[PDB]
């Protein structure tokens, strides 16, 4: 509360290590889904159906531009990609797989990272 604070946990390494985690699901083989924004004129449905879509590259423009307050933003966004394509896409389909895989590794970095 007023004048009363926890201890000051260190923050100053989060951009260049969130930055690093971005880089490894970038590279990951099972990225190729996730690169790039959805093209809504061509995908039917995505549109009225994601309200808020994300994507790799949009994550890292953000990132790169001081657009994410804080590592729990950028958590969110990350988290955003997936559970979309779990909105989208059957578990049972290379994306739907994709996807589960991507949060699986995100979710492992994260923790190590971090926690």
């Amino acid at each position: 509360s007023m004048s009363v604070k926890k201890p000051k946990r260190d923050d100053s390494k989060d951009l260049a290590l969130c930055s690093m985690i971005l880089t490894e699901m970038e590279t990951h083989e099972d990225a190729w889904p996730f690169l790039l924004p959805v093209n809504l004129k061509l995908v039917p449905g995505y549109k009225k159906v994601i309200k808020k879509p994300m994507d790799f590259s949009t994550i890292r423009e953000k990132l790169s531009s001081g657009q994410y307050p804080n590592l729990e933003t950028f958590a969110l966004d990350v988290r955003l990609v997936f559970d979309n394509c779990e909105t989208f896409n059957e578990d049972d389909s290379d994306i739907g797989r994709a996807g589960h895989n991507m949060r699986k590794y995100f979710e492992k970095k994260w923790t190590d990272t971090f926690k």
